[PDB]
């Protein structure tokens, strides 16, 4: 319900710092926010932070 904007994990994605999260292929991102065109910010499986925006696909 209050998952926000939500998205599937098409690639795996290693965190390259603190602010960013990591995600493997097919994991649910949630609460996305579009900070910027290239790099998004939401929670994947209890982590917050900074994200690839085209490393995901979003649903519906
Ligand atoms: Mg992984």
């Amino acid at each position: 319900g209050h998952m926000g904007i939500t998205a599937i994990a098409l690639y795996d994605y290693q965190a390259a710092g603190d602010d960013e999260i990591s995600f493997d292929p097919d994991d649910i991102i949630t609460n996305i926010e579009m900070i910027d065109d290239g790099w998004w910010r939401g929670v994947c499986k209890g982590r917050y932070g900074l994200f690839p925006a085209n490393y995901v696909e979003l649903r519906q």
